[PDB]
């Protein structure tokens, strides 16, 4: 509350090591389905089922330019593309699966990073 305050978790890093992860994320060979933006165009039914859209370079450019305030900011949009691909894929499909094994990766570095 008011002039009452926990000690300072230091987030100086934070920035940095986001970034590293979504850089491991990026490279990991189960990213393609993620990589890029869902054409909008060309796959029906995305664009009025999938209420927010995100993919990883979405991410690497908010990331990039300030447009998240904190860690768990940038969590929920990891996190968002792989809810994005469970609504949208069987669990028994090649992109289903990645979607499964890349929050695994995810959820890992993210705990190992920062829990």
């Amino acid at each position: 509350s008011m002039s009452v305050k926990k000690p300072k978790r230091d987030d100086s890093k934070d920035l940095a090591l986001c970034s590293m992860i979504l850089t491991e994320m990026e490279t990991h060979e189960d990213a393609w389905p993620f990589l890029l933006p869902v054409n909008l165009k060309l796959v029906p039914g995305y664009k009025k089922v999938i209420k927010k859209p995100m993919d990883f370079s979405t991410i690497r450019e908010k990331l990039s330019s300030g447009q998240y305030p904190n860690l768990e900011t940038f969590a929920l949009d990891v996190r968002l593309v792989f809810d994005n691909c469970e609504t949208f894929n069987e669990d028994d499909s090649d992109i289903g699966r990645a979607g499964h094994n890349m929050r695994k990766y995810f959820e890992k570095k993210w705990t190992d990073t920062f829990k």
